[PDB]
RNA sequence: UUUUUUUUUUUUUUUUUUUUUUUUUUCUCCUCUUUUUUUUUUUU
């Protein structure tokens, strides 16, 4: 994410300007992740706190090139 | 009518000890050929 540009966030490939997988958290990684950050995101709009932390800038770095690498 | 004598199975027992798997060689060595390397995508 904002690690980068808003410029290097499309998937012109599909004419979209976002897209991900959501619909594997088994059989993958990132989808696990999104199952994290979505949760905490339809947990979080009640003005409360989600204890245990959840990543970091380089931690999802790291994540990534080694999922591009596997 | 044929008496008397010529030994036998070595003696001994009431001695201390503080180590340790194995064990000891063999040299440098020409990997042949469409490629940059493909890559989104979805159904597990």
């Amino acid at each position: 994410t904002g690690s980068c540009a808003e410029e290097e966030f499309h998937h012109y490939g599909l004419a979209l300007d976002k897209y991900t997988h959501f619909t594997s958290p088994i059989r993958r990684y990132s989808d696990i992740v999104v199952h994290r950050l979505l949760m905490a995101a339809i947990s979080k709009d009640k003005k409360m706190e989600i204890k245990g932390n959840l990543f970091s800038n380089k931690d999802l770095e790291e994540l990534c090139r080694h999922i591009n690498n596997r």
